[PDB]
């Protein structure tokens, strides 16, 4: 089973393998639905290990491997590291970058400004994040990589503290469709076209961003308040967008709903997505304005 991506093509055999006894499991992550993940080392390298389970399909062993390569080829800042593999013993690990900030959304609901820590974050901290996610989706677009699930809870964090750097950390979507049901769909992420047509470009990872952004600026909250995924489907088709979230600033919103105009041709690529977070940071008016401080 090969794999494609740029103009380059790799193999299994691409890979870098790590000696199994120089891995080290150290304590369990959240282990998602299907395979567990753990924060462990290699000897020390800190690292993010995702395992395969020994009881699956073929199938199941498929996508793992194929999702070792997707990650393993890319090669930018906002991207999450792959420091390699050990296919080799069982059970099957595959190796990255670990992100001592957790995932984003995690991060924005735990950190949310409070009465305790009025101070914990500032809408320049949200900017950043979004500025840095949408240089990771710049670099996927210009290479012609579709990313399909773009979302806060796909999002990593480099640390909890000023210095974050945000990352693309998962890429289950993408790898699913180089290799499922409408309730495993995310449906509140896509744009029209993508839910009705199955029709997907580098204007259907716009749309989905638009969507993180509100993610982001809501402070975590989950898209669409109290709508299911039809309710949400037939919204949107209808041309029914969410409102700003609370104190978002004038032209933040502008963004996500440039982001969110019915035509993929009308939407923004992310080198225009870019450019409009800059001039967001430089307006001391965005930047001044208050987060909401949940009592
Ligand atoms: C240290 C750390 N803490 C995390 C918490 C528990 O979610 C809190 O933010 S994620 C995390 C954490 C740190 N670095 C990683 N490289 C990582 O990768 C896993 C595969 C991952 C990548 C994503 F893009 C999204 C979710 C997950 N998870 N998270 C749990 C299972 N898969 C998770």
């Amino acid at each position: 089973p090969n794999y494609c991506f740029a103009g380059k093509t790799s193999s299994i055999s691409d890979l870098k393998e790590v000696p199994r006894k120089n891995i080290t499991l150290i304590r369990g992550l959240g282990h998602g639905a299907f395979g567990e993940v753990y924060e462990g080392q290699v000897s020390p390298l800190q690292v993010a290990v995702k395992t395969l389970p020994e009881v699956c399909s073929e199938q199941d062993e498929l996508d793992f491997l194929m999702e070792a390569l997707i990650i393993s080829k890319f090669n930018h800042q906002n991207i999450v590291r792959c420091i390699g593999v050990s296919l080799q013993s069982l059970p099957r690990f595959i190796l990255m970058e670990l992100m001592a900030g957790g995932d984003l959304k995690s991060f924005l609901r735990e950190t949310r400004p409070r009465p305790s820590q009025p101070s914990s974050l500032a809408m320049l901290d949200l900017l950043h994040v979004a500025r840095d996610i949408a240089c990771g989706c710049q670099y996927l677009e210009e290479n012609h990589f579709i990313h399909r699930d773009i979302a806060a809870r796909n999002c990593l964090l480099t640390c909890p503290g000023p210095g974050r750097v945000a990352k693309i950390g998962d890429f289950g979507m993408a790898r699913d469709i180089y290799r499922g049901g409408c309730a495993m769909l995310p449906v509140k992420w896509m744009p029209p076209e993508a839910f009705m047509e199955g029709i997907f470009t580098s204007k259907t990872d716009t749309w989905s961003f638009g969507v993180l952004l509100w993610e982001i600026f809501s402070l975590g909250y989950m898209p669409y308040p109290s709508k299911s995924n039809q309710e949400v489907l037939e919204f949107v088709t209808s041309g029914g967008r969410m409102d700003p979230p609370k104190n978002c600033p004038g032209p933040v919103y502008r963004i996500m709903t440039q982001c969110w105009q019915h035509q993929p041709e009308d939407r923004p690529n992310f080198a225009i997505i870019l450019e409009r977070i800059e001039y967001c940071t430089q307006d001391p008016d965005v930047i001044n304005t208050a987060l909401p401080i949940e009592y």
